[PDB]
């Protein structure tokens, strides 16, 4: 039935992609002892709630790459998404700015931001 094409192969749930790197952050996954893990997809859970709350809310299923919520187990086709959608659980990003007053999840995220945005090669 489905197929793949020329490509890497992980060597845990022999799951091929187009290109390593996509093969190794998948994998990220698989590394890490886990205490729980969906007996039916086999996604790890570190709170057992959370693990049967989503074999419920959704599981295993022919789609496009999504993300996951930690707390309301949202769907996010992107990456980015899911960030941008965690503040609202903790009510705003952990770092801002202050000259734009921006958002950022990382510190360095926000240091380079000041040190390119504000402090660029350009005076604009
Ligand atoms: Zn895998
Ligand atoms: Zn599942
Ligand atoms: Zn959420
Ligand atoms: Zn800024």
């Amino acid at each position: 039935g489905s197929s793949g094409s020329s490509g890497v192969e992980c060597p845990t749930c022999h799951k091929k992609f187009l290109s390593k790197y996509y093969l190794k952050v998948h994998n990220r996954k698989h590394t890490g002892e886990k205490p729980f893990e969906c007996p039916k997809c086999g996604k790890c859970y570190f709170r057992k709630e959370n693990l049967l709350e989503h074999e419920a809310r959704n599981c295993m299923n022919r789609s496009e790459q999504v993300f996951t919520c930690s707390v309301c187990q949202e769907t996010f086709r992107r990456r980015m998404e899911l960030r941008l959608h965690m503040v609202s659980h903790t009510g705003e990003m952990p770092y801002k700015c202050s000259s734009c007053s921006q958002q950022f999840m990382q510190k360095k995220d926000l240091q380079s931001h000041m040190i390119k945005l504000h402090s660029g090669p350009s005076s604009g």
